[PDB]
């Protein structure tokens, strides 16, 4: 009848979006948390594979895991740490947007969507800036007893982003599609002491699908952005231009 | 007809030093201006990560080969698109790897993640697998073959393409299919190894079993001895679930006061 949340993240488990979240979490619901030992932004959907991963556990039961990505975390979580296993997956609070074609390198959405299985639709939280957290953990907490009010029929992951407003200021939900951007092109190059030059990643492309359907038009509107989200990666329109081409060029073909 | 008429910026998961991309480094360089930007060691499970919190080093190796030290793939084609490469590469190659990126799997691909990256650029990127480790040969037959198809005629839709090679002589593989990403049942095993001193370190465990492997799969193509072809996006909306998700909100009352 108590719900059992596994809660990760990718700004590790010190953050306070982790902290704040599983404070809140705490009054309705049983929470172990695992989490990354540091910052993981940029993990994306990562997995240590080539090495065997050390956990730490925190006088308070929170688990970090030593140089795990969020995806290790879940993983861990899921399969050996908690027994038995979380009824959901909620990774957040994000310190951050994630948002369009960012969140295939979210280590945020990607604990979410290494908890794509279980018995309750994931969640992955972000908030649009680094200050209304309680706003955030408001939104999440009313998703979950959402939860388990209905069952949620389709979609194994939720993409939550929630503008950085005091919640008496947050206008609603909308139900979204993920946005686009151009390319990013710009590097930051920076010089050693020795002269070498080294290379930091720059900001993003400028929006390009970002029309009232998106996650980026709700947020910026002023309303909590949920988008469901999936792991196939097929283009399905692709299938017959395609299929075309290849026998148009005759690769694979005789003829 | 061109020994360099195409401009290829050619990376992997596995890192510079992997056999599966100097094979295909040799038989791309017959026609192509081949630049290799990988990265420095083994990166297989890389995903699409990329580095923010510290800079890159590149190292530069005799053969004019890159490497970025500490580079994942994403990283790799970001840094050659944008800062390394001159001219610009017209497409990217990612591959050849040694093993399959199949179904679900993708996802968590560095070899895709590299031609993920490469989604924009004047040629659909192409990410290459071969179904274990023994005919690298066939993968990059394979290769040549699709890029020659894209000098002949460019392709319309479809900004990436998935390639998996079965590992088989050339004259064994049966063509080609274009298929769907199947899917697998969670991985659920962990490998605990006790440390020297009596801690317990943990292993992330095989895949799960195929669940979603039927005809229209790349899982039952490379299964039947075909090379399978799907077209990749990075939408990861899953559409058919809006308008569940909009009625499933207002029946449980999340968003709106009724
Ligand atoms: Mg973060
Ligand atoms: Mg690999």
């Amino acid at each position: 009848a108590s719900m059992r949340i596994l809660l990760s993240n990718d700004d590790g488990v010190h953050a306070p979006g982790i902290q704040t979240l599983a404070k809140a979490l705490r009054e309705f619901a049983d929470v172990q948390v695992v989490a990354p030992d540091r910052n993981r932004s940029g993990a994306s959907n990562s997995l240590t594979l080539e090495s065997s991963l050390r956990t730490f556990t925190f006088d308070n039961g929170d688990i970090a895991v030593q140089m795990g990505t969020p995806t290790d975390c879940v993983y861990l979580g899921v399969n050996a740490l908690m027994r038995p296993r979380p009824d959901i997956v909620v990774s957040g609070i994000n310190a951050g947007p994630n948002l369009g074609d960012d969140v295939i390198y979210s280590g945020t959405v990607a604990a979410a969507m290494a908890g794509r299985h279980l018995g309750f639709p994931a969640l992955a939280v972000s908030l649009n800036g680094y200050q209304h957290y309680d706003t955030a953990a408001a939104v999440t907490c009313a998703l979950l007893r959402g939860l388990s009010r209905e069952p949620l029929r389709t979609g194994r992951i939720l993409n939550v982003n929630v503008p950085d407003l005091p919640l008496a200021q947050v206008k609603g939900i909308r139900v979204t599609r993920c946005g686009s951007r151009h390319p990013a092109d710009k590097v930051i190059p920076q010089e050693d002491p020795r002269g070498n030059t080294l290379y930091w990643i720059g900001p993003p492309g400028d929006k390009y699908d970002a029309g009232p359907d998106t996650d980026f038009a709700a947020v910026d509107e002023g309303y909590v952005s949920v988008t469901p989200l999936h792991v196939d990666l097929t283009a399905h329109s692709a299938h017959d231009v395609v299929s075309d081409w290849l026998d148009s060029v005759g690769v694979g073909t005789q003829w």
